[PDB]
DNA sequence: GCCATGGCTAGTA
DNA sequence: CTACTAGCCATGG
């Protein structure tokens, strides 16, 4: 399965997810049947255009924080997007982000 | 061939 | 609960 192809199979998956639920990186790799590539689903999601009409923030780590992105400094920008959708969000004094997981945890 | 670098994850302290 | 190591694997220099 070349590039692209899996590049779009996440794709189309990640507009399969309600508003409000969510996933991780983790599971959508799996999902298309990809196990071992959650990594280059981050990537995938690097590889989005801005004013893209797909829910590249409703996808988070297996941990259920906000991944870093660096180059990205409003990596920030994922949270509120989030807010918008009615999930509380938190963090430590190690000023992550954080959630409930199992309950906004996208279960197909 | 080499390394290093990521929006990762799971295991094990 | 954090904290660190190992694997993981595309992309680019």
């Amino acid at each position: 399965m070349r590039m692209d192809e899996f590049y779009t199979k996440v794709y189309d998956a990640v507009c399969e997810i309600p508003y409000g639920k969510v996933s991780t990186y983790g599971e959508i790799a799996r999902y298309v049947g990809m196990p071992s590539y959650a990594r280059q689903v981050g990537q995938a999601m690097k590889h989005l255009h801005p004013e893209t009409h797909v829910p590249w923030h409703r996808v988070i780590n297996s941990r259920g924080t906000i991944s870093k992105r660096d180059i990205s400094a409003g990596e920030q920008r994922q949270k509120d997007r989030l807010e918008e959708e009615g999930v509380e969000i938190y963090q430590t004094s190690l000023g992550e982000y954080k959630l409930n997981l199992p309950e906004y945890m996208w279960k197909p």
